[PDB]
């Protein structure tokens, strides 16, 4: 179990624990996080509601992104250079105590 | 005299600096020459949105009354939130010490 911090759109910081090997969507869903409309296609790589923004140093070590995730992510809202589809990212001991931000929205 | 202001740059990196009381957040970026691209285009004349800034609720909540002037300009800013304001209209006060503002996301 590792700690993960989610900075919601409201500006609030949600600190939770997730099991190694789990997807960030599994963490949100299973821990019943506040984030709205997160993980709609349930990891089918059909949407981008699981869009998460990472810290440069964590972003750099993530599994190489596939064109499948990339093509969908490129059309997502509030994109950044450190953006990834949460459902495709699984927790690693290295991600312990990291902070992921949820894309902005009025 | 001065106060501390934490600026979260677009690249996610956090840059802190100090500005004089009465100075606009725009003045802070300019004078201290912060590395925030295309920020302050119209130079505080409310003729752009490039000074858009995201604030912490506890602060945003206690800012100067939003003027229709700013509203009609802030609505054209990309990546808006419920804690956005035009940095050039926000002048530093003591209650803002050690605050953290974030530049809207942009690829
Ligand atoms: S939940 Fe749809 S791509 Fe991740
Ligand atoms: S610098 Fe243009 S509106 Fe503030």
């Amino acid at each position: 179990k590792i700690t993960v911090h989610f900075i919601n759109r409201d500006g609030e910081t949600l600190t939770t624990k997730g099991k190694i090997g789990d997807s960030l969507l599994d963490v949100v869903v299973q821990n019943n996080l506040d984030i709205d409309g997160f993980g709609a296609c349930e990891g089918t790589l059909a949407c981008s509601t699981c869009h998460l923004i990472f810290e440069q140093h964590i972003f750099e070590k993530l599994e190489a992104i596939t064109d499948e995730e990339n093509d969908m992510l490129d059309l997502a809202y509030g994109l950044t250079d450190r953006s990834r589809l949460g459902c495709q990212i699984c927790l690693t001991k290295a991600m312990d105590n990291m902070t992921v931000r949820v894309p902005d929205a009025v």
